[PDB]
């Protein structure tokens, strides 16, 4: 039978399902770890007990506990990245589509999502891997990962919460993807890890843990990589933070074993609802638990390591979006609202900067001002507005990822970056937000191939491209067809640093993406807070 | 007599002059002041002593002691600025261009040079003020101060050497001029000092001394403004390059009096071949004696003094040319030369930030260069002359006179701004130069009236419009001739900013001169050097 699957944990059945007029096979919810409950609350995984049996993998699993976004009830653009499924701590599953017919030994594609390390589902419609599987051939595969303080509170020194489990799961499910995808007809020497937003820092995160290198072949990283502000703490922070979230629900705080335990008496929910309390600062952009930079799954600080090419060298696809920082303004900063162009006035460009800055000085946030204003016309809304939206981006995610891709390139096998720059003709998030943080997603699987979901038919051509280099990316390590007369993607390197335009117009090259702002935020605006 | 004057000092004899195929009357090496030699060096002027007899005023006088640009021998742009007249501490003198027939009460100009405060005469071809007289109906005067440690070596609390002689010796000829110009026709009620670079820094040092104000009615200044950072020093850094000096002519250093006594003793030249041992940095666009701080002239320091409106309120007239750095590049820097087009290496601009910018710690530096690099292009040759260019015309002119613009305005009584930005087309420096520092003089004196120095019409015709700019400001306050269908040179005001080009093209009103380069040198740098 297609839909039975015997793989060294047990028999799986999965089930069939309808795509774009055809079918394939789905094995949703197949678990790869014990559930982390209980007394395992904040622990490393434990791998899966094999079990007798058939396992049931018709349908998808149980969402990890995480904070819910209710800012826009009822609202599609915020609500289609909630969690659609229960919320359990039994979380810790994955889901494969297999070309029908089962092929024998095709790339796979593993995919890790996003959502700040506090949130992010396996589940969501825009992660349906059946077009990707389908379009291109390849064995699609979606893990799942413990957020929050669940996958990420970190007490350095005590082995009950030491920090980093999340990404240990992640870890787990690679190496079940490793250990079993032949069976469902994926060659494990074949893989390719991707991910967006906290997923991109994780995938680059693999790249450096000695612990992961050896579990896939390639990466691709979207909007994120391992270097960026908000994706790691120190372990006093990580321990800071730990310690205040006890505070938050009364725990004893006399010890490392006080404090987990109170914290393990807890319900999910108590834990979710003082989440937010532990951040240090007034912020945008930071998240309470994260990766902790620990001596063990990181060896030393990230930037040695980039620095020394202490990480995975193979090749890599990367990129961002024009508009990166548009969500979390929205969310945090004042003057941003959903239903209006969300002009910025001059005080509330000035606040904004604090929040986007958090650990800066005073000299440090007139720097950041003035690398942003533009003095001619400085009471422009539209300007204010705009030059918020970029130091946001910039700052979190384009200037860190720009700083990855050159210690990258230096050591490794082949880079490949893009800047994708066209905004879905059927967001429903306002026009101010432009090429929001994340809507290359339904892109990269595939849903404008989706006629009732109304995109364009250049919408349609454009997501088949972006497939078809993704999964050309992930066969080959090269996102070009070879022997092809379609305009080509360059090669990324030191010396010409070139990228794409991912876009419905024809490919146009450019060079040293967004160069003068990343000088600024990865050699000045670090020399200027350190000497003052 | 035309010819003919009796003064509160005696009578002058004059000479009749052509000027385009007219006459005026000139009297030219008046006396203001007895002859600060022997004794007096370095002292406070004395008025002169009144004369019998006739005084023959029919020639040019000595030009001051001072350092000759032998920079390149027989050029004549470089040769036009040097004394053309025998040097001799006895230099004191004025000269004064009187139309025919003579005027009863007409408005007064008193042109002060400029030089660095350690160069400049009163008698060079293109400061001859017949032209303007004639043209203008305008009684022009031009005086003469010392320069050099002649005119500003300071020993603050030394009554020998008190620093500021030489703006004290300007003070003397407008108060001559206050004194005894009726006699010449000239309304001593209506006198605009101007002055081009030191001496658009002087000009605005008299607005500022309270001893100096009531000498004249309003103010010129031509690429230089009194807080420039190379117009001034400290009493201690004053006093400083005065030892230094000192130590330089192996001179007793135990005493001020040990000190001034062995520098008295020296001839000229022996001050001049040593005069540039004593700044304290490798530099460019910094001069060794120069306006002392004193508490006395400037009774408080210059920025406090501009902050609480502790100056002359009346109108000026002041602006810049674009390209005020290129001749202390083409002079200092490593990388340009008179015959090249001077194309930058990305190491000569990094050499050229650091001469540019002395005072600077490496934070700065780099700041600096972040300001004015082009990181797409960043080994441009053309672009690191031309930032280099910027930078030094920038920092040293065109925003410090901008700060001064803007703090003027607040108190003033009206102001009108000009950037001057048309290169003569008869210039014999290089192109890359662009419109040079100090290249604006002779379209403000004339020079392009006549036809034998080869100005094309346009040049005549902008120069005309410049001087009738320039004497119906001296005369009403205005540049403005009003009831004319001429294109009108707003006020500059506090909001809205608001100056002219001067060039040959038909006027153009624009907003905010170099306000993002200037809040970066006069708000963000200072607060950088001072944090760190
Ligand atoms: C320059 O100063 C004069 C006064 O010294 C100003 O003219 C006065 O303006 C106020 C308000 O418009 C009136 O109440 C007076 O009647 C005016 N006085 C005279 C004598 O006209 C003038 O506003 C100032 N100009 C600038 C540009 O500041
Ligand atoms: C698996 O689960 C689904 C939904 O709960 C159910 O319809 C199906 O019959 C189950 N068992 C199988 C396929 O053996
Ligand atoms: C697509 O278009 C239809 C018909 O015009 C519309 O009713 C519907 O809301 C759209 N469907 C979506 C956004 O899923
Ligand atoms: C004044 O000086 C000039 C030049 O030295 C001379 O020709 C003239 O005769 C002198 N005396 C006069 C005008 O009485
Ligand atoms: C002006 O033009 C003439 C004739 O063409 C030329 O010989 C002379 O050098 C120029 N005069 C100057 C620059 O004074
Ligand atoms: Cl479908
Ligand atoms: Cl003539």
């Amino acid at each position: 039978s297609e839909l039975l699957v015997n793989t060294k944990s047990g028999k799986v059945m999965g089930t069939r399902v309808p795509v774009l007029s055809s079918h394939i096979s789905a094995f949703l919810g197949i678990p790869f770890a014990e559930p982390p409950v209980g007394n395992m609350r904040f622990r490393r995984p434990e791998p899966k007990k094999p079990w007798s049996g058939v396992w049931n993998a018709s349908t998808y699993p149980n969402n990890c506990q995480q904070y819910v976004d209710e800012q826009f009830p009822g609202f599609s653009g915020s609500e289609m990245w909630n969690p659609n499924r229960e919320m359990s701590e039994d979380c810790l599953y994955l889901n494969i589509w297999v070309p029908s017919p089962r092929p024998k030994s095709t790339t796979v594609m593993v995919w890790i999502y996003g959502g700040g390390f506090y949130s992010g589902s396996s589940t969501l419609d825009v992660y349906n891997g059946k077009y990707l599987a389908y379009t291109e051939e390849v064995v699609l595969v979606s893990l799942s990962y413990r957020v929050g303080a669940f996958g990420f509170l970190a007490l350095h020194g005590s082995q009950e919460a030491p920090g980093n489990v999340g990404l240990l799961d992640q870890r787990m499910a690679l190496q079940w993807v490793h250990d079993n995808i032949q069976f469902f007809g994926g060659d494990p020497k074949t893989v390719t890890i991707f991910g967006e937003s906290a997923g991109g820092a994780s995938v680059g995160m693999h790249i450096l843990s000695p612990g992961s290198r050896d579990l896939f072949r390639r990466a691709i990283l979207q909007s994120g990589s391992p270097n960026c502000p908000w994706a790691s703490v120190s372990v006093a922070e990580g321990r800071r933070r730990a310690v205040e979230l006890g505070r938050n629900l009364n725990c004893n705080l006399n010890s490392d074993e006080e404090l987990i335990h109170c914290l393990r008496e807890k319900k999910p929910q108590e834990l979710i609802d003082v989440e937010w309390n532990v951040l240090p600062f007034d912020s945008i952009f930071r998240f309470s638990f994260v990766p902790v930079i620990d001596g063990e799954f990181f060896p030393t600080s990230l930037e040695s390591m980039l620095n020394s090419g202490n990480f995975k060298k193979t090749q890599i696809l990367l990129g961002v979006n024009k508009d990166e920082g548009s969500f979390f303004l929205l969310y945090g900063a004042p003057g941003f609202s959903k239903d209006s162009e969300s002009k910025i006035s001059r005080e509330d460009f000035m606040s904004g900067v604090k929040l986007s800055v958090p650990h800066a000085n005073d000299l440090g946030l007139d720097a950041v001002t003035l690398q942003y204003t533009d003095w001619m016309d400085d009471n422009n809304g539209i300007k204010n507005r705009d030059g918020l939206d970029d130091i946001v981006g910039d700052h979190n995610v384009i200037c860190p990822l720009m700083h990855f891709v050159n210690k990258y390139t230096k050591f490794g096998n082949g880079t490949y970056l893009y800047f994708f720059n066209h905004r879905a003709s059927n967001l429903v998030w306002p026009e101010w937000m432009g090429v929001i943080h994340g809507y290359e997603i339904e892109f990269v699987f595939g849903l404008p191939l989706v006629k009732e979901l109304n995109y364009t038919a250049e919408e349609e051509a454009l997501s088949r491209r972006i497939m078809h280099y993704w999964a050309t990316f992930a066969k080959t390590g090269n996102p070009n067809e070879p022997h092809s007369q379609e305009s080509k993607w360059p090669l990324f390197t030191t010396k010409e640093q070139k990228f794409i335009d991912l876009n419905t117009e024809p490919m146009k090259v450019h060079q040293r993406l967004r160069v003068q702002m990343c000088v600024f935020w990865n050699q000045f605006l670090p020399k200027l807070l350190n000497a003052t």
